[PDB]
């Protein structure tokens, strides 16, 4: 199923970064998550997570920094259902990370973490993933 | 018959926009063009000009400057094929655009014009047009 699939950035990402995810949400999902994270080690700090939760129709948004969560911002409802495909863009731009589902314009989250501390994507979770590209 | 469809930027563009161009090159097509343009005036600045030739298999990129063309950039081929459908990703970036086509990056164009001057994407040519978004 893909998972979990890791992709690291040697150089990081710079703004004008896509991340393009593409995947299935299996019939009984619970959650899946997208993680920038800022190093290879168990519980790296996370510039975002990613986390969208088919059991509680909750996406949630948060950073790692320090080994500490921040506070959780949630987007407007869950883009997502269980036996159904799915399109994710995460695009970094100079203030923050926009999140595109289906098209469409989902939720932006402001940047807590230096963006030049990134250095590897993981996705895992209830996600049989089709591809995940990085331009 | 056959008008350059015309997306005014409100806001303009920075590092993080990306436009999103999906269609279809007609059977009996040509070339077509996406332009980002600095004015509404006719003859305007194109700080980017994307220009896929299928009579000639290449895609040709440029900028204008005062009427005037700069130095010509090629790709590797052509990634578009008569008859068939086709999605474009242009990606501002802090040193040029990324131009996606298909699932891989296909070629960088490196700034020429001040980003901060581009207010119209404009597409014309041998294309059908199906969507034109920026996230």
């Amino acid at each position: 199923s893909n998972v979990p699939h890791k992709s690291s950035l040697p150089e990081g990402i710079r703004p004008g970064t896509v991340l393009a995810i593409r995947g299935l949400v299996p019939p009984n999902a619970s959650r899946f998550h997208v993680n920038l994270l800022c190093g290879e080690e168990q519980g790296s700090d996370a510039a975002l997570h990613f986390n969208p939760r088919l059991d509680t129709s909750e996406v949630v948004f948060n950073s790692k920094e320090q080994g500490s969560w921040g506070r959780e911002e949630r987007g407007p409802g869950v883009p997502f259902q269980r036996g159904q495909p799915f399109e994710v863009l995460i695009i970094a731009s100079d203030d923050g990370f926009k999140a595109v589902v289906g098209d469409a314009q989902y939720h932006h989250f402001r940047h807590r973490l230096p963006l030049a501390r990134v250095r590897l994507v993981e996705v895992g979770g209830d996600v049989q993933l089709d591809s995940v590209r990085i331009f």
